[PDB]
């Protein structure tokens, strides 16, 4: 029962070309009111089933939704399994970003949408550590648009958004994650710039050790760059919930004319 | 011979102290240094050391022979070469004036972190350009060709007028659509790379071509789709980017025409 409801009978999914190489296909998924539904195809053994359900039961607007499992069996009898979500034509935030930046792209981003962006995230990563569950991989590329152009949470190496203490020993927390929606701050107020412009991915650990953080964008509010700085705070215990954070960007959010 | 273009730019080992690591590689470090002039001086330099194929000597005889074209050129817009060190399995090093202000690329980054350099007005942005045509514009007119032409490669002195440096020496989003295809080259190839060197500095120091992989970028070209025009640009901008990029290299416009193209258009903007 467990894993038998996060299972989709294969002959539900038809497959499409390739969206980005394990390779992600774009599909078409019959329901059960014998309607088809477009879908996104992440190509990945009884544990991950069990994983696979705990994010199935999330339900939550800002957190993408897995609407099942799909096993591919091969020519020569291989399981390979097949993670079916739903598919958003308006792609990630990080893309978006930068497109915003060219004419033929969305309009110039005005900051009280760079903000809803960040609530958005941070009700969505809210309500994932509230079920205590550890996104590990939070970065503006993860984060994907609604049709109705609200920002949800999704796939939940990356040294640029890794913590700290999470770069020195293994130890993951939601505090970790605090640290990389710090980060996801950062690149959505500079429109889509890479982290630590001039500082290469092995230096990273020994520049933040140093205490060296992540520099104010230039048009970027003080009270904007204060909530994000909290953020890298070096000790985990100093930085806020996801639920400060979110209450924080709500407020100044609504303090904007 | 072997030794004739050896003694034309050779500096002799003792003359030079190695310092700091400015930037590392796979074929070769950049390290910071002092050397010591014949006035009894010494100056600041950055060294490029080079890990060449020595299995034969044809790797050091298209250095050395670069190394002599690199010794004479001698224009503002353009990084002069103070000679060259070996070190002894011979090793050769590229001796380079020191610009303490660094790459155009990391600048452009820079500016738009409120403590690093101010909001880089439009002015500056085209006299970034301009200096850029100038130095290319005398390359070419000693038929130079350049090969690694990026906002990475032009360097800041110390009066904030940028040169052109590098010279490829020895990655994708900045080769023509003829150079993708065949291992063809000219100087309007490097006229592409300039035309995407122009759209970096427009952006401020964004990635070429947003969204495309760099292995979707010959077929992404063929289909006649080029770099979008950055939100804030001028169409009379754009335009002569636009150019840099024509499918027929014979129709892109030579560095002569460009640095005058940008110079009228920097004239006809004010002075504020
Ligand atoms: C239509 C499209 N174009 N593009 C490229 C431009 O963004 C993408 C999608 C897309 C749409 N819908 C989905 N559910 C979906 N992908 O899911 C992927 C598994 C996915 C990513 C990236 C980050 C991330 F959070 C997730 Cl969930 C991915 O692989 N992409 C190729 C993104
Ligand atoms: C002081 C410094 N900080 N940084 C890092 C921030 O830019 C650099 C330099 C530097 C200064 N002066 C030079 N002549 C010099 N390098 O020469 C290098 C051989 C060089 C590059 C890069 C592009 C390029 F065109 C050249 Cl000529 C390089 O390797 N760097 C590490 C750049």
């Amino acid at each position: 029962n467990k894993l038998e409801d996060v299972v989709i009978d294969r002959n539900l999914l038809i497959l499409g070309k390739i969206l980005g190489e394990g390779s992600v296909m774009e599909g078409n998924l019959k329901q059960e009111d014998g309607t088809s539904l477009k879908v996104a195809v992440k190509t990945m053994i009884e544990e991950f089933l069990s994983e696979a359900a705990c994010m199935k039961d999330f339900s939550h607007p800002n957190v993408m939704r897995l609407l099942g499992v799909c096993i591919e069996m091969s020519s020569q009898g291989i399981p390979k399994p097949m993670v079916i979500l739903p598919f958003m034509k308006y792609g990630d935030l990080h893309t978006y970003l930068l497109y915003s930046r060219l004419e033929t792209g969305p309009k110039h981003i005005p900051l009280q949408t760079l903000l809803k962006f960040m609530v958005d995230i941070a009700l969505g990563m809210e309500y994932l550590s509230n079920r205590n569950f550890l996104h590990r991989d939070l970065a503006a590329r993860n984060c994907m648009l609604r049709d109705d152009m609200t920002v949800c949470v999704a796939d939940f190496m990356p040294v640029k958004w890794i913590a700290i203490e999470s770069l020195a020993d293994r130890v993951y927390t939601s505090k970790s994650d605090v640290w990389a929606f710090g980060v996801t701050m950062w690149e959505i107020a500079t429109r889509g710039m890479t982290p630590y412009p001039g500082v290469q991915n092995h230096e990273m650990y020994d520049y933040l050790l140093h205490g060296h953080r992540l520099k104010q964008p230039e048009d970027c509010l003080d009270e904007l760059y204060e909530i994000m700085y909290s953020c890298w705070r070096t000790d985990p215990l100093d930085r806020p919930t996801f639920s400060v954070l979110r209450l924080q960007l709500e407020k100044l959010l609504e303090s904007l004319p």
